């Protein structure tokens, strides 16, 4: 196959559209289970799982059978105003089923993690509107925080580099710390005092802007594309509390966490939490179809449902919400899901995964530490122990770890300083210990 | 089956989220050729075709075939920096060539319509930034103009019923007039005449804010859910005169019009016009897979890749850019729409249709005008004839209507006081036929 | 001496760029209706300082007013619960002259700026008290001046004030104004012009909501923008669309404040009662700054009704009802109701207007002239068929002016309009001494 | 007989609810540093007017000179090629002063959220003629007050005042402020806090990028916040970040200006030159309304060699540069110079506030008492181990203040802390006559 020397006529997400950086390509091929093959025919434990969402492995049958069995019957239909098709029945009455825990009564569902932060965004202004508290607009959401990248999403986002290029976005937008053990304002690296010192500071942000302005707080229960930021096990419970006293709706953002990585079928719920909206994707159909979906509680929908006037009127909403294919697909990832306790498997190989990664730490001076929560894991790392800066990826250290961790065998994800985990859900004892070998090759060879 | 007394845990887009108006549903169970039927075993012509997008039929076998061997070798994997898969290549070589035309130069794909305009503005201003002109930050849209309903694509669009629940959104966001010929500010009943109005209106704006100031005007070559406004012939051939006056961007969203729904490959392409960025979505796969796409000229992309510094780092997109599964299917549907040359069916069989329609004017007081082009066609119902103020969809008559024809045989599709006609592009003179008759039926029973 | 001294201010509103900058007019000395620069030229002052001038330089009775005060109290602050005598008295004057418009409540400042600031501040306040948050748009017309404060420039409809500045207050909507001469319709008939502009009115507020939108903002007639005087049922049909929707209807009396344009308000000479007014310029003479806004029953109530922190008004100035201002103020109302001068103003104005009739024909650049009381614009174009504009960065427009002032009256250049706005005094005489200037002015530059 | 009289103005800052509405101390005369009532009782002036009338009322000089400005010209325009005397004058006047910090030209308004405003606006103008409109967004400090203009209001530091007026400006980001008595990270050691503070800031810049950032705004020594001091080396560091990054660092001087906290500039008190200062207040000792805002060279050199439209100001008001204002300026810079008014206010406030201290070990409710020349605030808490600050709806300040008054001196309660800011003649008998009254006030009232 001649795609080495083919034209790049489409542009990278995330990444430099420079030349000759822009026409570096690997071209990955074929995935099947937790591997994947590139066009030169070299295979590689796939431990970015696609982008943390091919949770049940490339190739599963029976999920390949469910698209086959639903574009026979009916591969698209929409779902606009009056009108709906069976596939979008069944799985809006499975994902309320499975949330019940979290009292979740309604789905808006789209087509992957932006639409669902987009339309959290958006639904929420509509659910002040219904309860005749139209002042109830402002935003709130945490440093280091990723939501997408639509405009609202963006606006929300915690990390410059994805707001450099796109100049002035949704006002009234405001950012909190976020409590991170390894870097803080406080350099507190005490769970509980660094819990306080953020919900202090939540506090007086809302005191300050009036608690009559914010719509909602967005946070996601282990963030993920910002550094694989575990927070303190009150952090989310105290978070819950903060917005109750204030009426503030609390969306989890569980595109990444929902349906097992860090060890719940809900982040959220693994800290015990109940938040008010659910944004989910990725892994809702393990890559296989794009599917987002938004959850919310029966308090949001009593007051939309029952909104006086044109703010009952709901005008949000996509040309493939509740794809069929799409639907008929997520039925069958969460039967795996569910079936299979990736959730719990989850948590077994990843601590086990975690456990064989400290080692690193005091053999490399560049490893500043390693965190993860189920099987999202990230290495931090730092130019200097003492300080923890980190590196700067401009000079390449981190790609070319990278790069030799592949030659080994296993492909991982640098965003920025940190060198991301995050592979199937199904992962085993056997894989964890191969991803092992293969970062402390890449060390030795580019640490 | 039992779904008619199902309980409905979704929510429905552009539509009443209030009882009783909520519980009523119709449910489509299977698709083929331009056929639908319900849950109740009635067969109807898909007169919307889906949500004008299934432009080549349901259960297209090539299609279908398409997406199992795509799924076999591989149903995903990610595009992000340096990494990509064989399909991605073939479907972006595959749109740049089909708009060489319009010297279409890089593609960055998504999942549905409204991520193609979100992506087209946030990266309009990533343009300006890397080719020095941050300044360039503003937008232009035209009165009745649907861009879907993301947050930036939320604030261009051209009717009220999308704003009024979700607050304050992006600033800095002008509207223009629609050269609408039924209704219009200045009463004009006469082309050349209007397309003078409405060109000299966008001089008299860009004047007053400033060139310097404004990115991009985004508009559709025939407005869609606005109402199906087509404009003068010479109205698009002015827009890219006067943006190439000042600089501007034109963004042309294609999501309806793109691949051949207005009689032509591309409507810009079809009113004469090279636009600078493609938003294309909807038929680009027929709905069978979510796929959305935003296509750059060599202008925008020589920029944006020569771009100084951070500029041209490109830290916008989606898991599910470039979905393999997505291209796979998208592949199979060009194939289909050239083949058969669908653009030129949908320009004869939809002049035809048109020309049946008009006697429905003369005949029911209710009918104000029949308008459309190719096989987007609008019935504009008025309660006066001589002001043409339109029916109060609250009234309920539209809907009823709508009924009717469905009863009939034949599922439209009303938006406000507007029957809107979007069927498959493969419709058939006898197809046609059946729309006529069915829709004369509805305005004896109930016009 | 101050012919070649270095400038270190910046002129407002002209081109900071050399050589341009170096050039000045220094005005000496001010008595009545004259100025004398420093060279000793005299000349009438056809432009009234800055349409505030109204009763004339060195008033003797309110420079006696002024001393006065400032023996007793130059300045004490007005904020929660300290006050002095002559705000008392200002604040009850105020509100007794316009009764009929319903005013209720004084908030004091020092010029227009912060007049139109206030009432778009408060604007907000009033809606937030009355537990409707989601009333913040606000609209204006084309050509429509307010200041140039962030929120005033934000509704400005003139976009030589906006290109130097960035993104200022979000949900500001622009309406176009009915000016006969120019308008989007080219609709030559007043009553079909208002019909217009009130449809489009109409059709904004639906396509934004009006739950949205918090106020109208409007200058009975515009001043700056080139003096446009609306047709008489505009006014009208603008306070019936606002009643329609809750919208409260913003005044902007600056310069037509107190008989510019032959009545107290142009709002009332309308017989439009607006919800509140903005006032300044005029309201001292320009002796010493002040800027007043106004409220009317209904907006006071609500705010002074307001549950928790909604009733606590955290918005004013320093300078808030200063007592010499004060003291000056209620010496220029004595003035102007003794002498009658907005009735002075309907007379001489529609006097001089007809006077000034002729040169738009015997001068092609003369494309219209318009007024209303003694605020009057020539209005200067390339070509007459167009009513193209002249172009101001050709200089004509200055050009004419300098010649005028050369003939011995100072009138002012706004782009490519020339601005009459004499002191409200003007005697039928000294409007024709400025008929004879400009047509000296058009005869040498035209 | 105002007592009894109908109150038809709206207080600054106040609750407009009934019946605290119509309580009213109504000051009838004013000399030197003290007020009388209409009763005739005399007090103290220990707030200063507003921190302004900081030569003492009734100063001959000062009204003479207004005098004799009338009698020449009260008023006349400094648009676009227009002046006279006194606007040349003052410009040359100020700009000297403050040679050190390099000013180079004066934008004259009417007040100190005028000078704020026009910092702003003009900031966005420098960066557009140089090139980078992208330039768009302010800094400022939590704690920071800066006005009333809907620009001012955008970048306080203070919920208070922003309640009740929705959605103002986008793009304004606040910073802590480096306050040692409370403070995030509840840090006691002044070198430690300016760390903290600087590292936040370096922290911002780069999450939104410092080719985003116009501005930032802090005031020396902040005032209305409560007279919050910030560390020494505070002030160079802002200095140095901003450098960094070309930032513009606007010093609000509205207060600390012209000597209230031991210097001609509160900036040039911690040795820094800011590229924009904002000026009020004392600038004319409150005697008549002014403002202004100075640039130095590189903004100067900037805008008027902009190329095309940029090197036009569009920004001004119609009492920019007023005569009689300018007049009042001079004669009160005089009196600041030559009495050393800056030296009064170092060595009489650091005597003043050592005097304090006694009522801090007596009072519970007195948590601290912190300031720097001649602005002084007590800081009243319901704890002394948490510092939480007293409730002001719950009245207790104003009842301190009360009796403070009742005792001979006016003091002004902000929120939870009570501001000393006497005029800057204060003496030595004047200030432990402050100590006497408040030790008797918190007897009765705390
Ligand atoms: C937590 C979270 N939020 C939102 C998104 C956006 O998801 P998508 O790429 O499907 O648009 C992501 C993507 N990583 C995410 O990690
Ligand atoms: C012109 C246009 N652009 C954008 C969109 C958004 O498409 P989607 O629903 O797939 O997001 C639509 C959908 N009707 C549209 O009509
Ligand atoms: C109509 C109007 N409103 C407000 C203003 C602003 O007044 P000031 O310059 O005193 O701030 C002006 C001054 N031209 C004005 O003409
Ligand atoms: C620091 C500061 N900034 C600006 C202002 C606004 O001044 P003014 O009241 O004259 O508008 C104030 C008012 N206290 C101030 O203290």
């Amino acid at each position: 196959e001649k795609y080495k020397n083919a034209e790049k006529k489409f542009w990278h997400p995330m990444g430099s559209s420079a030349a000759p950086h822009r026409d570096k390509t690997l071209v990955i091929a074929r995935g099947d289970g937790n591997y994947i093959t590139d066009i030169d025919g070299q295979r590689m434990l796939d431990g970015v799982g696609g982008l943390w969402n091919v949770n049940i492995g490339h190739n599963r049958a029976s999920v390949k059978a469910a698209i086959a069995a639903q574009l026979d019957e009916l591969a698209y239909y929409q779902t606009f105003d009056g009108i709906a098709h069976p596939r979008v029945f069944d799985l809006a009455e499975r994902l309320t089923g499975m949330f019940a825990q979290e009292r979740m009564a309604r789905v808006l569902f789209s087509s992957g993690g932006s639409d669902a932060v987009e339309t959290a965004l958006k639904m929420a202004r509509q659910y002040w509107i219904a309860s005749g508290e139209p002042g109830r607009t402002r935003f709130l959401s945490l440093r280091n925080g990723y939501h997408g990248v639509h405009m609202g999403g963006t606006s929300v986002g915690g990390n410059g580099v994805y707001h450099y290029n796109h100049g002035q976005l949704l006002a009234g937008c405001h950012l909190l710390d976020t409590p991170w053990l390894y870097r803080n304002p406080w350099d507190c690296r005490d769970p509980q005092a660094l819990t306080a010192h953020c919900i202090r500071q939540l506090e007086e942000q809302i005191a300050l802007l009036g608690a009559q302005t914010i719509a909602a707080l967005i946070a996601e229960p282990v963030q993920g594309a910002g550094g694989v930021i575990v927070p303190p096990a009150d952090y989310w419970p105290r978070l819950r509390e903060v917005c109750d006293r204030h009426g503030i709706l609390l969306i989890a953002d569980e595109v990444v966490t929902g349906f097992g990585r860090s060890g719940c079928m809900l982040g959220s719920r693994g800290w015990g939490v109940a938040p008010d909206i659910l944004c989910l994707a990725k892994g809702i159909t393990a890559g296989y179809i794009p599917l987002g979906a938004t959850l919310f509680n029966q308090r949001i929908a009593d007051a939309i449902e029952n909104g006086q006037g044109f703010s009952h009127m709901i005008m949000h909403g996509y040309t493939y919400s509740g794809h069929p294919t799409a639907c008929a697909a997520a039925l069958a990832v969460l039967d795996i899901v569910e079936a299979e306790d990736l959730p719990g498997n989850a948590a077994k190989v990843g601590a086990q995964l975690l456990e064989q990664l400290q080692p690193l730490v005091e053999r490399y001076a560049v490893v500043g530490e390693v965190r993860g929560k189920g099987l999202m894991i990230a290495l931090d790392l730092v130019s200097d122990k003492r300080t923890r800066q980190p590196l700067d990826p401009a000079a390449g250290q981190p790609s070319r770890i990278a790069d030799e961790a592949r030659r080994a065998g296993v492909l991982v994800r640098p965003i920025g300083n940190k060198i991301i985990l995050s592979p199937p859900l199904t992962l085993t004892r056997d894989e964890a210990g191969l991803m092992v070998s293969a970062l402390e090759a890449a060390f030795a060879r580019c640490g």
